[PDB]
């Protein structure tokens, strides 16, 4: 029994603490950890609750989603909430992916310069990244390298490998391509030496110009027109106040703190909040945050608010990791994109990165109109 | 409780699967921390499993770090790493600098009055000003120092203050707000655009956060003898040299990064955050860290690392902090709630053991880079 | 008419005969405006030849500012030999450059490649909504889409081949940066008429789209750009040396390994922690810079043109010697146009055997130029870093 | 006692060609001489036949500015104005070889004088110099870094780098530390000159002195990348370096319309999604311009500066708003930290470049208020930044 494992886990250490008695507060009963362990967590000694509530609803390309938000931070989830209402009392936001492609960025290494500027020319030829996709797609169904980006430093060598994963984050799928991938160029290249599967130019978790500059993962677009009266009423304040608070906020701000991707009030709490709920990664939301929030204004008299939020790399995913337990699952089913696209692979975690992106602009309209009203 | 259940039922006539609800749950937990002050709308909780890592010997203390993740190994990998650390004698940390921000906007009609309002701020007699009206807000918040910046008319102007042992967002803000109404005081032609103007920064990345620091500047390091390389981590002191900076330093670099100069410190800090009660989406500037190796001892064969972390926003008091099963966590760590006789030890002892924490997870995972062991 | 009679006419080079009394007549007038009228007395202008100045390099010419020319040589790179000159008024500059080129002819020479080559204009265009832009932007990915771009493009000149096309979009504005070849000219003229005509025949195909600059700077021209960093601009090179135990300490006067914790600790770990993207090296900026202003270049350019990492690391059976190599991905130069069609800036681009076009290779002299900046770069890196490492200031 | 004689005695390998003014009795000769040495090492002897190298003062240069001399490079210079200024008026010199950027800069300036001038404000100034000591450990460094935060230690380090010139004065130490490395950026002022020199001194003797305290410490490198000096980095455009500067002015509707051919509506749109949207696309760190480094560098070139400091000096950000009685006038702004410039030393020494200087009434040392030449000349280059970037907005806006 994996529960009473957990139970004896915690005796265990209850020994080692100073204040044994701290443990009776961290819940562990009545949960699936057949799930959990060998997959997800180790020296499991509990769960951590984290509240769920719900902001919407979010009127995106024609549909309606009821956004689940895990989060302990007060006010969040209504503010976000008064963000959707302006936006569905506008008729709607309309999003659009441009781009899809998880990466790993390897590092290797040859004798000279001049030996990895031959590599480097032979990744960029039709055949070279033939092969190399030949066997970096060899590895699984759902593994399609779409793309290489090759950059040098000296006798080293950065590979940037893009490919699709299906509904899946990508990071194991694609992790697991490109050591396939290494190991065929090593083939052709003996004289070469991998460093490290990732050299950091992937990039994952930390913060990146690259990341911003090609994406990563999912790059979206999404935008709205917001109606002066609900400008006013429901926002309280003027679309004049709004546009002057982004530009010398998430522009002139964000330019004087030399900032790369931060151009946005606070993306990062929404897709946190969304991440945890849903069973993602969110260490990721690091480059996952990466945002650029636009205002203008709109219509016959410049009265009405147009706003654009465009995210370059989304890293997300419905099939996988965290989202293979029970309460994450309930999340993605609410907003109806659990698991594998059965039809379509890749179409769940499409529909989820535009769910992320709406809500996000949802957000930065309701702080962005209480600092503007204040 | 039953509000919930109603919130719930309402809630599952607008989905799409009705039964979506089902595994999400709900029941026996306490509501009345959260209702008003955590979350709102709330449809019930989000199970996150958590896992120890330890013992973490630092500054000789033995810490048992709880960790809250679905990423599998993770804690596994931290794990391997405190082992190492604590083969090796312990780990040593610093505290360097401590202080919350908070970076307003405000315009003047011209760029020579903002000039003006610059150079009054800088003058003692006008930083005396300011910081009597900034510290009768709270008895904890002391303003430490001021940073304006000037674009035309615009002045930026970051606060920084201790906070006790809270994060101190909230008790920042009410400070910058008071200062910025005595400044008002004394240039009534000054407007107060927004009292975040993207300069503190908050949750976006920030050269200003990396350069300057934010909440917690840390420093830990370790020596990791030559036998414990070679059998607890499995490689050798010249391979994880060589991938540190090859990988750290120099894919960062090829990357174009601020802060990112680290394996994974983003997977530490967000794991601890989660378990602890802190604000997840911090952990976009909280994750800066850079990582350096190095040879030393007799023959150049031990391991000597160091992680520098800049800005590590974290509290013992508040927010999340207040709900019994993360308050479990931080008393597994000894540092639940505040310190009475030295206000800002259990905050400041906090970011100590995640820094050390990401340390131990910096080792483990360069470890298995160099050793090829995925 | 006299100088005195022509000034009160006004109160020029096509009014006047010579174009050197238009200049001096120039001066007579601007003298009046000045506190200290005798400002201009030790202002060269006689002597020069104005007519490839005026209407092409420069406007209201009131004469000319002489910079110092040194010369820094041999450099042997790629089994040749050459003497650079670099325009400076920094002293110890040409002496120390000179000093590194010498280490690295003690040790067999330098090897070099360049990696990429393409000019960029990056403009920015809107459409009505970002639907619309991303309709724009998925059309340009296609076969087809980027065939009839390429054509406009390719149209304006024999030089001119689009090699591609990244775009970016924010909302309902898309960004477009085009890449191209350009035979031995910088060309940021050519590019920038084949952007022009590229946007008008996208233009027939979306008409709702605004065309709201030419340069949206993400080219990025002149500016410290991350995309530049990543995705170069102009010339990509990488060269490399290894510098033999005994040459490090007799000719560099220090030790291979002090090079080494010198440049982890400041090139690396000190750029990193001031926040900087593309600047992990000593001072690319003081070689490219005086290498620009002898060659005839856009000395401006040294904003992004400076990008450079350098990295140095142990070799040899017993790892005494010294490894280092200088990759800079966005060197942007040229040999034909410009300040290159002024005489005394031939003359240092003949000195290096590159002035003007390679009508056997096109782009071939204006890729050696490149290969040289980065040679004399290292040579430069490699004498400061010894004189930091040993203490020699 | 001729060319050819000593030239056949220095290839009998006993002179290296470098040190030829030391043994010739005429700096000129000296050049003369090297040329032909030259000439016979390059695949076309004849190359330095239109480089110039007569009738030129080498005694200044010599020994202080260059070296290996083989002559001069001639670089056209032009006149923009008068740029109206903080209620004067200034004739700018631009040394450029770049077609239309004179009469560019002279038709924003223009504009900014039909509009009744621009004004200005030095906000701080301060040249640095960032250098990077080790300690065995990183809780020494710590320690290191403590030390240097206390009111004596500071007195201590002050009193060190302050005795190394009259005009040095250390306003501030900003430390920062990466595991047992410790950066310390010292700032100071130093009256008309750029500084470099007197900042590295004094900072030498800082670091003599800390070292008396923590004889433990390591000193690894005078200069870490920390100033930073001509590489972009992030601190300089935060923090500052040399002199920060903002200029303003406002253009009236009608010039807006007659002289720049665009409006302010055009202009505001083309400044923010170009000046701040492109820049923030393309990942720019203090690039928030469209060309501020043609400028700086015409102006550095022609004032003896050093063009290499472009690279930091450009840093930018230009800012347009709608103003006035309809929001038809046109309000601009231009922000500068991080100006790094001089009127006395380098080569503000030589002739041509003082003439320059003096056209623009900033040449030396000012006598009764050091530093002022050097803050006024820095006000003229962030003025005539201001009506480049106006121009050349105005072009791309109109198409
Ligand atoms: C409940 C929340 C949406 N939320 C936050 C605060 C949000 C913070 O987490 C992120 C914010 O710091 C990002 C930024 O704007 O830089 C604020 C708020 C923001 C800035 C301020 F000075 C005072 C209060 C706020 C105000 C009204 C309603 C909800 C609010
Ligand atoms: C369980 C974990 C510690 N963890 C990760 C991977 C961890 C990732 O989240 C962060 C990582 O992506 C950061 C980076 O290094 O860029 C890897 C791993 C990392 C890179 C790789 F190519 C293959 C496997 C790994 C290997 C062994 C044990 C634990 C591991
Ligand atoms: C003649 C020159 C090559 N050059 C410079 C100084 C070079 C500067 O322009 C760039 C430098 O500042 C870039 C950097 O290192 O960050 C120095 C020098 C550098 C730092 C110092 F503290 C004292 C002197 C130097 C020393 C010996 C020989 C030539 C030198
Ligand atoms: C003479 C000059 C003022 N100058 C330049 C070109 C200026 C370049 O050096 C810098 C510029 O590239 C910076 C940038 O905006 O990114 C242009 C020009 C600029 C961009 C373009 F697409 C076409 C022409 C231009 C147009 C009219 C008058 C002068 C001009
Ligand atoms: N529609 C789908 N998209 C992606 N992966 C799928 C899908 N259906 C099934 N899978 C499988 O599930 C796995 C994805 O999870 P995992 O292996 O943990 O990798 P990742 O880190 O990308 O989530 C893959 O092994 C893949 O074969
Ligand atoms: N005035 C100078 N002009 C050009 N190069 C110089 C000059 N002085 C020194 N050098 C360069 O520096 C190298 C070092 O010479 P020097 O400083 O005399 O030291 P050492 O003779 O002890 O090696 C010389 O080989 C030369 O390349
Ligand atoms: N205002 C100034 N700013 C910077 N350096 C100056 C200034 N005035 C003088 N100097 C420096 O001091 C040197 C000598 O001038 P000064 O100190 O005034 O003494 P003196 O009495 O010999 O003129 C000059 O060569 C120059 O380097």
């Amino acid at each position: 029994t994996h529960e009473r494992g957990v139970s004896i886990r915690r005796q265990l250490l209850s020994k080692k603490l100073s204040e044994p008695s701290s443990l009776q507060y961290l819940p562990y009963r009545d949960y699936n950890y057949s799930l959990v362990m060998g997959a997800c967590c180790e020296n499991v000694i509990g769960y951590m609750p984290i509240p769920v509530g719900v902001a919407g609803p979010l009127c995106l390309d024609e549909k309606e989603f009821q956004v689940p938000m895990a989060t302990t931070e007060g006010c969040l989830v209504a503010s976000t909430n008064r963000g959707c209402r302006a936006i569905g009392l506008g008729g709607g936001a309309s999003s659009r992916v441009l781009a899809d492609g998880m990466t790993r960025g390897p590092v290797v290494r040859l004798p000279r310069a001049c030996d990895s500027a031959e590599v480097k020319a032979w990744l960029e030829t039709s055949e070279g990244f033939a092969v190399i996709k030949e066997a970096f797609d060899s590895t699984s169904r759902f593994a399609r390298l779409q793309k290489l980006h090759t950059s040098i430093a000296g006798r080293n060598l950065y590979i940037r490998f893009q490919s699709r994963s299906g509904d899946a984050m990508g990071m194991n799928m694609i992790s697991k391509g490109t050591e396939k991938a290494l190991s065929k160029l090593h083939e052709y290249f003996p004289e070469m030496q991998i460093l490290a599967v990732s050299g950091n130019y992937c990039t994952d978790k930390k913060p990146a110009a690259i990341n911003w500059i090609e994406g990563r993962g999912k790059s979206v677009v999404c935008e709205a027109v917001i109606p002066a009266k609900v400008v006013r009423e429901v926002l309280k304040t003027t679309t004049e106040a709004m546009i002057e608070v982004n530009i010398n906020k998430n522009l002139v701000g964000s330019a004087m703190a030399g900032s790369i991707g931060g151009y946005n009030a606070h993306a990062a709490n929404i897709v946190t909040a969304i991440y945890i709920a849903c069973g993602q990664d969110a260490a990721q939301n690091v480059g996952s945050s990466n945002c650029i929030t636009l205002m203008e204004a709109s219509g016959p008299t410049n009265e009405d608010l147009y706003i654009s939020c465009t995210m370059p790399s989304i890293e997300i995913g419905t099939v996988g990791g965290g989202t293979n337990l029970l309460p994450q699952q309930a999340c993605l089913q609410m907003l109806g994109v659990q698991g594998a696209c059965k039809d379509n692979p890749g179409e769940n975690a499409r529909q989820l990165a535009r769910i992320v992106c709406g809500t996000v602009m949802a957000g930065e309209l309701s702080l962005m109109a209480a600092l503007a009203a204040g």
